[PDB]
């Protein structure tokens, strides 16, 4: 069922400015939104994308929604900054990652399968198109900053995905 929806599809405001990075992204960073909560209908998930964009641009002074892509509980994928655009989601990785937010609070609940499938399909499509390195490393936000994101339950889930790794597997 899953589709990639454009920025115009969810009624996004324009970015203030767009900065690019070059070549395939060597990292994929997974997030949860926490608030907004899980969205089951496409109207609610489009509103949730606008709510995050509004928080980021109009409360935090950012150029755009900080994420590359969002995933709704409708099983749809929502274009954020998109591929090869510098994000504002993961310090030290914003110019070398795809930042994917699974809308909701995933501290204790597992996202519904359609969200997990959509995230994996987005990554697979990014590798197919050459936007994501075929040897990408998969991380949760909590591995690169002092945060709970993407929630303990979703963290345990992504720990079972292909390409998951720990930064401290390499010494030095
Ligand atoms: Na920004
Ligand atoms: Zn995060």
């Amino acid at each position: 069922t899953a589709r990639l929806l454009s920025r115009s599809d969810w009624g996004a405001r324009l970015p203030k400015s767009v900065e690019h990075f070059q070549g395939p992204a060597p990292y994929v960073i997974i997030h949860h939104s926490y608030m907004p909560a899980v969205c089951y209908s496409t109207p609610d998930c489009m509103k949730s994308m606008r709510d995050m964009q509004d928080f980021h641009q109009l409360e935090r002074g950012w150029n755009d929604i900080g994420f590359s892509f969002g995933i709704g509980g409708d099983g749809m994928i929502y274009t954020g900054r998109g591929f090869n655009v510098i994000g504002a989601h993961a310090p030290k990785y914003n110019d070398k990652s795809v930042g994917i937010v699974l809308i909701g609070d995933w501290r204790t609940e597992l996202p519904p399968k359609q969200m997990l499938d959509a995230a994996k399909n987005l990554i697979a499509f990014g590798v197919f198109k050459g936007y994501i390195d075929p040897a990408y490393k998969l991380l949760g936000h909590r591995q690169v900053r002092d945060t709970e994101c993407p929630g303990g339950r979703l963290f345990a889930e992504i720990s079972s995905w292909p390409h998951f790794t720990h930064i401290n597997d390499t010494e030095g």
